[PDB]
């Protein structure tokens, strides 16, 4: 059977940058190294609660290391997951320990 997977490393340091009742922001860092073939952008998916299928977010490829899910219902919990996609294959998906709530939040002294 087909032998040969992505020899690159998946997206690490996955954390939420900012959150807005309108949309949510997610940032991540690149892999320590890149496979010979070469890294081809990245992919980000999100599954809505109450469903059994994930909803694509990125159209083609995510150039920047940040992504924002547009069009999100206020007070809604969604699961974010990213992975590495190279011409060789793909890496395992990253599951954020805790979900990202699409709710506004500001700084609080103390």
């Amino acid at each position: 059977g087909s032998s040969g997977s992505s020899g690159t490393s998946p997206p690490t340091l996955l954390t939420v940058d900012s959150v807005t009742d309108t949309t949510v922001t997610m940032r991540w860092r690149p892999p320590d190294h890149i496979g010979a073939a070469g890294l081809d952008g990245y992919v980000l998916e999100y599954c809505f609660e109450g469903t059994e299928d994930w909803i694509v977010a990125n159209k083609d490829l995510i150039d920047k290391t940040k992504f924002t899910i547009t069009g999100l219902p206020t007070d809604a919990k969604i699961f974010v997951r990213v992975k590495a996609v190279n011409a060789a294959g793909a890496s395992e998906p990253k599951y954020y320990s805790q979900p990202i709530l699409v709710k506004e939040s500001g700084p609080s002294s103390g």
